């Protein structure tokens, strides 16, 4: 219930796309590199979290409210800012992806 709408809202912002190009802006969120792979994200970003992450949380009853989603999408989208340059093409998705779940946040609560 709570879990579900959760839920929605994650699938739905997973599943956006740009308009034009159609392309999933989610994308390269979805699943960070591992710490082997990239080790420069753990040492620099203190709580690191990508979308499955917070499928996750979400299916293990980790947020009390939608607030608490909102926290940890908006956490990820500030890591990523942090992480990448601003001026790429990934730190700009980041950007985009905080309105894109309020919006979807908002047509679902509604
Ligand atoms: O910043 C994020 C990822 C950045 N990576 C993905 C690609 C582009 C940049 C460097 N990348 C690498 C680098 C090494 C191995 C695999 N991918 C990121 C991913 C998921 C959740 C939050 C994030 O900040
Ligand atoms: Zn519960």
């Amino acid at each position: 219930n709570l879990t579900k709408k959760m839920k929605k809202i994650v699938d739905a912002v997973i599943k956006y796309k740009d308009s034009s190009s159609g392309r999933q802006l989610s994308e390269v969120f979805i699943q960070l590199p591992s710490r082997k792979e990239l080790p420069e994200y753990y040492e620099l970003i203190r709580k690191p979290v990508d979308f499955k992450k917070i499928k996750e949380r979400i299916r293990n009853h980790k947020y009390r409210s939608l607030n608490d989603l909102e926290k940890d999408v908006m956490l990820l989208c500030q890591n990523a800012q942090t992480f990448n340059l601003e001026g790429s093409l990934i730190y700009e998705d980041s950007i985009v992806l905080q309105s894109v779940f309020t919006s979807v946040r908002q047509k679902i609560e509604k």
